[PDB]
């Protein structure tokens, strides 16, 4: 019977040596994901950032158009007034609103940030395990 | 006798700390699931503002090659009055602009079936301890 | 007594060990899955890119025609009475953080349990 406790003891002690790798593998597991998520965060703000630069960029030039038009056909019917024309001297001279939207990812990213956060309190502690 | 009551007692140290490593890879799974939803909602919306930009974009060249067209023949007309051989007929044009879209259909779907996936992956830890 | 006790032992062990083979398979099996995520957000990112990057140019050929066209037409008026803004265009580039991706991703499915060493 001695031999049998022996034997169990010894079961007992190969398993939690590899239940302590198996563990470790885990941790490794968390910490990459919390990475990659990280990395993804990044893209998220770089995308939010180039997207939002893009509708200024659009909002301003439909601006500055919009001006352009009215200078132009301005002129355009002082000339048309002078040339004494039946003719329509006032045509091309505004632009409709265009509906710029933007991109606001604020929740989202906080949302992001807040389970990495999570996630990286879910580490083993495999120094009490094994 | 002895010695069974120190490795009953080694025993059921281990399983009360392989339970608590299991719940720590639950708490894993779960925030790890939410991370992926949240990212999924970020795609969502990148896609919405990306799409609308492209609408945008298109209505304005609609606009503009109109307004230029308008422009252009009025400009002409004046020409035509003034008996000149300078050229009316400059600034009339827009070149096509080639506005793309986004669709991340596929991928939606692909995530969506991986988070669900992720999600059966569970401890049950009754089972277990 | 002393017998009866070690049975329960073993008994104990054995479908503990049934357990822990069995969850640490769920655990790969979550690896595999979240491995697959990143991969399809990787590709999702790269698809972003893509369509940001073109509107972006779109808007700059854009704009050029639009300055030779304003040039044109102000040539024109002002011939008709002697006769009587930079935009900034910004581009996406995500190759560092795809880069760090497939890194972390790679190291992830470094992370598998041995399931046969275990069981
Ligand atoms: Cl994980
Ligand atoms: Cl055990």
């Amino acid at each position: 019977l001695q031999e049998n406790q022996k034997i169990l003891a010894a079961s007992f002690n190969k398993a939690m040596t590899n239940i302590v790798d198996a563990f470790t593998g885990v941790n490794d597991a968390i910490t990459q994901t919390s990475q990659a998520l990280q990395t993804v965060a990044t893209a998220l703000n770089k995308i939010q950032d180039v997207v939002n630069q893009q509708g200024n960029s659009l909002n301003h030039l439909t601006s500055q158009l919009r001006q352009n038009f009215q200078a132009i056909s301005s002129s355009i019917q002082a000339i048309y007034d002078r040339l004494d024309t039946i003719q329509s001297g006032g045509r091309g001279g505004s632009l409709d609103q265009i509906n710029v939207t933007f991109l606001d990812l604020e929740y989202e990213m906080k949302k992001l940030e807040e389970a990495i956060k999570k996630l990286e309190e879910s580490y083993i502690d495999l120094k009490e395990l094994g």
